[PDB]
């Protein structure tokens, strides 16, 4: 598999998370890494991209509430969402521009007052 995506979980509603997407390929192919959010039934809808020369594209929406941004040299992009509500409750995906184009498998982000529920794990 080319990308790995984590960082992803049930957090409550005010709360921020950061997810990560890392490729196995290498540094040097990197030209763009995109982000998409599709919730439940809806469409793949862009969130924004970061270009290799680390240029930050956001879309109309966004307004400052997510921050893109690249690890030093572990090959990883990272979306941090901020303020996040019930509505973010999505799967978020990564797409890699580099000598080919990749579609990451996903991560599910679950905003909800329940995320303060940890039974299951204790």
């Amino acid at each position: 598999v080319q990308l790995q995506q984590s960082g992803g979980g049930s957090v409550t509603p005010g709360g921020s998370l950061r997810l990560s997407c890392a490729a196995s390929g290498s540094i040097s192919d990197f030209a763009a890494m995109a982000w998409y959010r599709q919730a439940p039934g809806k469409e793949r809808d862009w969130v924004g991209t970061i270009f290799s020369a680390g240029a930050l594209l956001y879309a109309e929406p966004v307004k400052g509430r997510f921050t893109i941004s690249r690890d030093n040299a572990k090959n990883t992009v990272y979306l941090q969402m901020n303020s996040l509500k019930p509505e973010d409750t999505a799967v978020y995906y990564c797409r890699l521009y580099a000598e080919a184009i990749y579609w990451g498998q996903g991560t599910q982000v679950t905003v909800s007052s329940a995320a303060a529920h940890h039974h299951h794990h204790h």
